[PDB]
């Protein structure tokens, strides 16, 4: 699609079996999603942004549908007040910034 | 321009007859710069990111050149870790987000 930024650009995606709604934030170097279960590993990370940083758990290789194109890569979980989907898996499903 | 994500989405701003560098932030609703003077009266706002909320100064009408293209409107000068350029002017520089 061609998404217009009048509106905060949030589109479906699926994760971990789950629909959620989520954000395309092309300011974030990562994905991050409020608690929930993920299969496999995982290391502690913290990220930083207005406001200051919060402590997530880092998910590698986890697949993920963002408004209909599958993308893997790494997800962070934890208490963030908006799902966001970066840079990470915006450049898997193509997404570009055109003016 | 096509800009893809695979690095930072940084460009150069020119605000006050200086130039700097912002990010275009499709996930901010809008534009926040680091302390810097700006002229008139400023208003108060509270914004939130990732780790919670920071006060912000509020100024109207402020010319400001992103990536070469000519935006007037609001800029928000306060402790952002980055600037960023939200969608109050990525919508006046004709800015889309496309896969
Ligand atoms: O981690 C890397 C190194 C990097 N961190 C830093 C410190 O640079 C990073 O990518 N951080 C990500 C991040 O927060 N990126 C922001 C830009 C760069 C740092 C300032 C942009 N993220 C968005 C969405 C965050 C959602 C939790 C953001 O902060 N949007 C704000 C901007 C301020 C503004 N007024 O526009 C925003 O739109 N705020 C509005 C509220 C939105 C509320 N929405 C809902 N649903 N409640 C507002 N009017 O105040 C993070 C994500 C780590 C990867
Ligand atoms: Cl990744
Ligand atoms: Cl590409
Ligand atoms: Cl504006
Ligand atoms: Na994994």
């Amino acid at each position: 699609p061609q998404i217009t930024l009048w509106k905060r650009p949030l589109v479906t995606i699926k994760i971990g079996g789950q629909l959620k709604e989520a954000l395309l934030d092309t300011g974030a170097d990562d994905t991050v999603i409020e608690e929930m279960s993920l299969p496999g590993r995982w290391k502690p990370k913290m990220i930083g942004g207005i406001g200051g940083f919060i402590k997530v758990r880092q998910y590698d290789q986890i697949i993920i549908e963002i408004a209909g194109h599958k993308a893997i890569g790494t997800v962070l979980v934890g208490p963030t007040p908006v799902n966001v989907i970066g840079r990470n898996l915006l450049t898997q499903i193509g997404a570009t910034l055109n003016f």
